[PDB]
């Protein structure tokens, strides 16, 4: 009853979330929550938001694994955008600028706690190109 906007698929570590609007705690303890209100997939910096673990287990832990050149794929169902991850960080949670539009680039980035623990400064930031955008088939949505 979050009524997700689409899934994201990170194959390298076994991740598939539903992506959803907005970053409430329930979005953010369910899947992968839009950072902005106006970003669209595939267009400027699509920025998403998950918790390293919930009550329940890991959720975007994940993120900690994924390596330079791995892919990673989000959907609508009407399109399938891969993107290639051009670089991982730790970042203070002061660095704003992350998820911010870069000018004739289009970017995915990906935000989650440095670790579980209480009061976590540090995020852990995934930044991926484009690489490509198809219509949303059998053979593109298997890996969801």
């Amino acid at each position: 009853n979050l009524h997700p906007i689409g899934k994201i698929a990170i194959t390298s570590v076994h991740l598939k979330l539903p992506i959803l609007k907005g970053l409430s705690n329930d979005n953010l303890s369910a899947g992968a929550g839009t950072m902005k209100a106006d970003q669209k997939m595939g267009e400027g910096n699509y920025a998403l938001a998950g918790h390293y673990m919930t009550n329940q287990g890991i959720l975007f832990s994940p993120l900690k694994n994924v390596q330079t050149g791995d892919t990673v794929a989000i959907t609508n169902m009407k399109k399938v955008y891969t993107y290639k991850v051009t670089t991982k960080q730790i970042v203070n949670e002061t660095q704003v600028q992350w998820i911010d539009d870069v000018a004739g680039k289009k970017l995915i980035t990906l935000v989650t706690c440095a670790s579980p623990t209480e009061g976590e400064v540090d995020r852990i930031i995934v930044q991926g190109e484009l690489q490509s955008v198809k219509k949303a088939n059998q053979k593109n949505l298997k890996i969801f």
